[PDB]
């Protein structure tokens, strides 16, 4: 059977997902689990998956949460070649790295700042905007050494904080001070197979429902 | 020689220095005094600009993210296949795990203490409550697996026992997890070296606590 992927298109955990599964160039079953209206508490979902979150792949059985596992997974599982993702220690552990950067300290600080305002009405804290600018402030540093975010070639990590990046963009964060992000992200539009349609347009989506719900 | 930069009650300090004693690689300890910026050095710096622990020093190739550093160790210097799976959907259970822990476990304990200890602030009881979420998925996820992520002992257990000992060193109540706390006696002792790289820092960090509280 296809492998499906449950999800919700402005969720950058699944663009994550979208996107790796673009580059390796599997196709999947998308199964749209709308949160708003609480698709992903009915009891056949969390009977699939207990944390009733999205992105859940299940690959004829195999069933996994966590976008950057899943990521890897369909690299190494599907992958034509090891490009995504190298076989070699040295260079997968600069990709893992970048990885657990955008999910603990990116993503995380994003979230951190943005969500109890757009979901729970709170103020939009300024002290958290600041550490997610020094968030950005670490990726610049990383990608003025480098071409891409782990290294000389475009990998997973590039396409997690590509959708990250695409996030904070959508809710019209200043991304004027970082010019190695800015290049970068540049370069990830146009590199990343099918960007547009697994990214960009969750993206600008999930920007438009931000400002409704703001 | 592979250095690790690094203070022993760091969770994520300690994930790393279980994981060196699993796959059985020596590690030159560098400990950091935070307190003072030794991670401020410029030759720190010029090391991982982002001033942080653990950090792994493999003869010039250098690291951050204790997770990523754990899966590098098994990756490069691995010689029992069990502890970190090469087949894809049993590695992907792994990964999975170390997520979870990161940005499940780890973060929900995060969130409810280090401002009490780093920020004075007291105690929010509905954020010890999202801590108790995520104790309860992790208690379901061994109802039917031995380990976290399937039937032996991986890199996804030595993460998160950094993690749930450091938990309990905060003096946050357990018992209700049954399932964890029979996983936790089993990995104090499957885990090689446990007491030394694990043991003495959550110690050290609970000291910690019931000072700064
Ligand atoms: N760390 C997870 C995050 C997944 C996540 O936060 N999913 C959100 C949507 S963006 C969700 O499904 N929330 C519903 C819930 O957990 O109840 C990943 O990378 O997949
Ligand atoms: N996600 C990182 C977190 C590392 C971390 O937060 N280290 C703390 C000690 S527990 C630290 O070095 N803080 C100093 C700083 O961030 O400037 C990991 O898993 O290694």
């Amino acid at each position: 059977m296809p492998i499906d992927l449950y999800y919700v298109p402005g969720s950058a955990p699944c663009r994550n997902v979208l996107l790796a599964a673009k580059a390796v160039g599997v196709d999947l079953n998308l199964k749209l689990t709308d949160l708003k209206s609480g698709q992903h508490l009915t009891p056949e979902f969390i009977k699939l998956n207990p944390q009733h979150n999205v992105p859940t792949l299940d690959d004829n059985g195999f069933v996994l949460n966590e976008s950057r596992a899943i990521m890897t997974y369909l690299a190494d599982q599907y992958g034509k070649d090891d490009s995504l993702y190298p076989k070699d220690p040295k260079k997968r552990a600069k990709v893992n790295q970048r990885l657990y950067f955008d999910m603990g300290t990116l993503y995380q600080s994003f979230g951190d700042a943005y969500y109890p305002h757009m979901f729970g009405g709170a103020p939009l804290d300024e002290d958290k905007k600041k550490k997610l600018g020094d968030a950005l402030v670490f990726l610049d540093g990383f990608l003025e050494k480098s071409a891409f975010v782990a290294g000389e070639d475009l990998t997973l990590a590039d396409l997690a904080i590509v959708a990250s990046i695409s996030t904070i963009e959508a809710v019209e964060y200043d991304l004027s001070p970082y010019k190695n992000i800015n290049s970068w992200y540049s370069k990830v539009k146009a590199a990343a197979p099918g960007y547009k349609e697994a990214n960009e347009e969750g993206a600008k989506g999930f920007g438009q429902m931000f400002k409704a719900m703001t």
